[PDB]
């Protein structure tokens, strides 16, 4: 017999009911096939959190482009936008792939995220991207900062809780990349700065978590993807995302850690 997913779903309900907004979660299991999912088919805004995604197509493109990643891109004052606090920093010089890689990965650069996209085509080279490793649902329209405007009913700049953990799973634990590329990707997520009070909140600080967050700083949407791997167990990846009715509803990073905690703990 199969889980009752009832079960598994009631205290997600109860969450957004304080919360004011939806959620969404989709949570595997690599070892037991276990899955814990709650609205995982929704569309959600992604917010910065494409940028995960984002340096792992920079790092595709890199198998076939030889020292891609220690190619300085300079660039000009027209680059910047807020939010870029390390690609503001090196204005004046420029900084290579790589850098741009981490700086969006590790500390949400808007603007290293913009020269980054610039590089694979614009957003639909992002999504083309997501399309050849079997993402129908993953979409990228718009750039730093647009894509952020979370508007309700919008389709555009979104993706679904279950398309981002499926994904990340190909990309961080699968073959999708070469080897070396591949622990890149996941060594840039283990470095991120900006996700100690959600995903890695509810996991015990003695196991390694890489993740992307993403705040529109709107409509109460914000979220977090991550691999999580328990000391010598099969690794767990999961994506938790929020959204609200209005345009001043608040996002909470406590109801994020209180949802990956739950979809962890409904792990079979
Ligand atoms: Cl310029």
């Amino acid at each position: 017999a199969t889980a009752l997913t009832n079960l598994v779903a009631e205290p997600f309900a109860k969450l957004e009911q304080d919360f004011g907004g939806s959620i969404g979660v989709y949570a595997m299991d690599t070892g037991s096939g276990a899955t814990v999912s709650y609205r995982a088919e929704e569309r959600f805004p992604l917010c910065s959190s494409f940028k995960g995604f984002l340096a792992a197509a920079v790092l595709a493109r890199s198998q076939q482009q030889a020292g891609l990643l220690d190619t300085p891109i300079r660039y000009g004052k027209n680059a910047l936008v807020p939010w870029s606090p390390i690609s503001e920093k090196y204005l004046t010089t420029g900084m290579t792939v790589a850098e741009l890689s981490a700086a969006a990965v590790q500390y949400s650069d808007n603007a290293a995220a913009n020269l980054l996209l610039k590089e694979l085509g614009g957003p639909a080279g992002l999504t083309a991207f997501m399309r050849s490793i079997g993402d129908t649902t993953f979409r990228l329209d718009r750039w730093e900062l647009e894509l952020n405007s979370a508007i309700p009913g919008d389709a555009r700049d979104t993706s679904s809780p279950r398309a981002v953990t499926e994904s990340l799973q190909k990309l961080t634990l699968g073959s999708a990349l070469a080897a070396p590329q591949r622990q890149q990707f996941v060594d840039w997520l283990k470095g991120n700065t900006t996700g100690n009070h959600r995903i890695r909140a509810a996991v015990p600080a003695d196991w390694a978590v890489g993740d992307k967050t993403g705040t529109c700083g709107v409509y109460g949407t914000a979220n977090d993807y991550a691999v999580v791997w328990p000391t010598g167990r099969a690794p767990i990846v999961l994506a938790v995302y929020t959204r609200a009715p209005n345009k001043d509803d608040k996002h909470s990073e406590a109801v994020i850690a209180a949802a990956a905690r739950l979809a962890l703990e409904g792990l079979g």
